[PDB]
């Protein structure tokens, strides 16, 4: 499996956002040998790659990221997350599902495709970033900004995110809910634990609020998007002393919202709940991504037939899960479709992917090239 | 100008964050040694301790206290360096300025004056000082007492210099304290993607309602001797910093200051009862810092009431409120215990400070306590 060997090379590079750690170079060196122009695009602390074979339309673009989320408790892993290994037909390692394996399949499919169909029409392109998981202010958004400024349009973009639920290709995504982040800093007053009346415990004041937020029903979603969901990712207060009341509480949370609400409606409803609990705080909001929905067209069609032909599965469209760089690509007018491995273990400890899906996914991606460009 | 202020500054300049003594006990010993106190340093683990004693016969009066201070943190919220003591509009600012280096200084100066005035005093005077009172406190005063007890060296009266006062100097003295039970609760979740919560277990979400209940729970109503049991969460942590990752675990550090209406095992049983109710998967590591204690009202209280009234015109009042102290380790021996010090208004806070006008009076009080117990 050429996909497996390339997967391992990428998986061995520790690439926690926004580190690339040679990943885009490894890819570029492959692509450069099969007629792709290599155009790296550094933006601050982020590395990006625009690779393109052909100068005429239509333009098919494979999108993805080389960065991975933090590993977590290193002693909770059964094997080093940056030392990939197979164990009972399962490939373990951070990025094994989200999404270094897809990256590899896109490259091998591209190579195999160019070999059997060298005089194909249109162009094939790769838009790869090293900051998709984080702020994403210097990633794919800046690449698009550059492409748009020189009128370089993408017709079809297939983001190799892990779209599947139960079996490979059972789900493909043409849209996504929005993503709204917040860092809440609740102010109290540092003091002695045995003299709470002379202090303000932020953990105590915020408790009822966090409890309320966690149970609050935001919307019921709609026929295109699941309901808005609330999640607290981080919470911190205190430095260690058991007899000291902390002066502040930091709470980091996020909304994945449907088109039934706007970032502004959510913000206002959240301040309204914090005000209701008589809190003294400050929030720093950040709109990570807008809800988006691209049209169902030939990319969806090419993918329905490729999936059915490789796996015998009837795929189903969805906007579920997280979001992707498709939010920065969709505004250009390209049809966006996400297709990858199972998302069962993404961002989890002992993240893995079934080896039996690597070659199929590679084949699926190859056949999509054939249906759209030959 | 004040000898008490002067020594206060000297002690204050030493960054003695639990359990680093940073020469404080040496500063104190060098002075006590010049007025007949034998100096017996007792280092246990990484904790320094001082048993200083003048005399070999009873009764035995003991000044107790700690040189360690709670952490400062480079918060920048400090108007002046916490280990660079200074005065502003008659207030001495610095970490430990109230808890409790000013008292240490006052005890030493009172001892020096008492000895100069009454060289032929009866009984003995001793200082039992530790560098770990604010922390785990396993290698501190508890060990000194283990040592004294094993060689039948008994303390009659023990005056702890913790900041006992509420509004004005010596308005409150404490002969007892509530217990102190600590816990580090680790709620076990399952790390994952925030947008795929059904495939994970957010421990912050699960614990949220349980914590909320713990904060609103009525543990007891206390009694005529002790205020009601209080619960406080001191620290809470989950997640590395990523916004799209559900953390695998939540760590919650909390404490109970409890009355004699409940026992540590009763509290422990209700907490698990409440956590299990919310269907949490967790482990708790408990640590009993101190048992509730109440010593008898005797000669020491009488000497303190008199001393205080004569110095400030204030009638002190008994109490077991606030936190706890090393009296919890001295009380089991039979010593009458009484805590008397400066205001506790700013202890464990940023910009901790003490009203300078209380230093000389506190010193006079200590000296008079000595006079009322060991002179006539
Ligand atoms: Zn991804
Ligand atoms: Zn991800
Ligand atoms: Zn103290
Ligand atoms: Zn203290």
């Amino acid at each position: 499996s050429d996909t497996l060997s390339l997967s391992l090379e990428l998986l061995q590079q520790p690439s926690v956002t926004p580190i690339d750690h040679t990943c885009q170079t490894i890819m570029a060196d492959r692509l450069a040998k099969v007629g792709f122009h290599i155009e790296p695009m550094r933006f601050g602390d982020v590395d990006n790659l625009w690779a393109r074979r052909g100068t005429e339309g239509p333009v098919f673009c494979f999108a993805g990221h080389t960065d991975v989320v933090p590993t977590g408790r290193l002693d909770a892993w059964n094997s080093d997350p940056f030392a990939p290994e197979i164990r009972d037909g399962k490939l373990y390692g951070r990025g094994s599902a989200d999404m270094k394996t897809a990256l590899a399949a896109m490259v091998v499919a591209s190579e195999r495709f160019v070999a059997k169909h060298p005089n194909h029409k249109g162009s094939i392109a790769f838009l790869i970033t090293s900051d998709e998981e984080g702020p994403a202010v210097n990633g794919t958004v800046k690449v698009i900004e550059t492409l748009e400024k020189r009128n370089e349009k993408i017709t079809w973009c297939l983001v190799g995110e892990p779209s599947s639920t139960h079996k490979l290709g059972d789900i493909v995504k043409n849209g996504r809910r929005g993503s709204l982040n917040a860092v809440l800093k609740v102010q109290g007053k540092q003091g002695h634990v045995a003299y709470p009346h002379l202090a303000r415990n932020p953990i105590h004041e915020a408790s009822p609020a966090l409890a309320e937020l966690c149970q609050t029903v935001w919307d019921n979603g709609n026929e295109y998007f699941p309901a808005t969901s609330f999640q607290i990712s981080n919470i911190h207060a205190g430095t260690g002393a058991t007899n000291v009341i902390p002066g502040a509480l930091e709470v980091t949370f996020n909304f994945r919202y449907s088109t039934e609400v706007t970032a502004e409606q959510l913000k206002q409803r959240v301040h309204e709940i914090l005000d209701k609990h008589g809190l003294q705080y400050e929030i720093v909001w950040n709109l990570s991504g807008l809800p988006f929905l691209t049209p169902v067209g030939e990319l969806v069609n090419a993918a329905q037939t490729a999936i059915l032909n490789v796996t015998g599965t009837e795929t189903e469209l969805s906007t579920s899960g997280g979001t992707s760089d498709g939010r920065f690509i969709a505004p250009t007018g390209a049809q966006v479709l996400e297709l990858g491995v199972l998302n069962a273990t993404i961002h989890q400890i002992n993240e893995h992917v079934d080896v039996h899906d690597l070659d199929p996914l590679t084949d699926i991606y190859e056949q999509i090239l054939e249906n759209l460009l030959a």
